[PDB]
């Protein structure tokens, strides 16, 4: 029996399975093969992200069946503010956060008061009690601070 794992390079590999092969051990297949470890794998079957402890057949994968793996990433929302001189701070923060609380988590850092920082993202300068999601502000988004003293 032979599924195919669509990997993260864009290739495909074929995996040699056990209709009671759980979805752990095909995730152990795919880190010999890929090396990259479980913790880290999704696989998706026709649009179904699939559970460690089931088998192939819960899922009646058969012969032949394609599994998309995904990396699985963990980590609170972040974004990166750049200083005048080259240090980045990492900031944790949610969609709904106000420039104004990223103001306030900048002072906690560093010790900057908020009306002497002036933030920027895509080249325009942020407004406080607009939100991160108005500016589309992403995890792993990069504001630039820029002070007025
Ligand atoms: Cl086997
Ligand atoms: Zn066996
Ligand atoms: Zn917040
Ligand atoms: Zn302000
Ligand atoms: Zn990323």
């Amino acid at each position: 029996m032979q599924i195919f794992v669509k990997t993260l390079t864009g290739k495909t590999i074929t995996l040699e399975v056990e209709p009671s092969d759980t979805i752990e051990n095909v995730k152990a297949k795919i880190q010999d093969k890929e090396g990259i470890p479980p913790d880290q794998q999704r696989l998706i079957f026709a649009g179904k992200q699939l559970e460690d402890g089931r088998t192939l057949s819960d899922y009646n994968i058969q012969k032949e069946s394609t599994l998309h793996l995904v990396l699985r990433l963990r980590g609170g929302m972040q974004i990166f503010v750049k200083t005048l001189t080259g240090k980045t701070i990492t900031l944790e923060v949610e969609p709904s956060d106000t420039i104004e609380n990223v103001k306030a988590k900048i002072q906690d850092k560093e010790g900057i008061p908020p009306d002497q920082q002036r933030l920027i993202f895509a080249g325009k300068q942020l407004e406080d009690g607009r939100t991160l999601s108005d500016y589309n502000i992403q995890k792993e988004s990069t504001l630039h601070l820029v002070l007025r003293l």
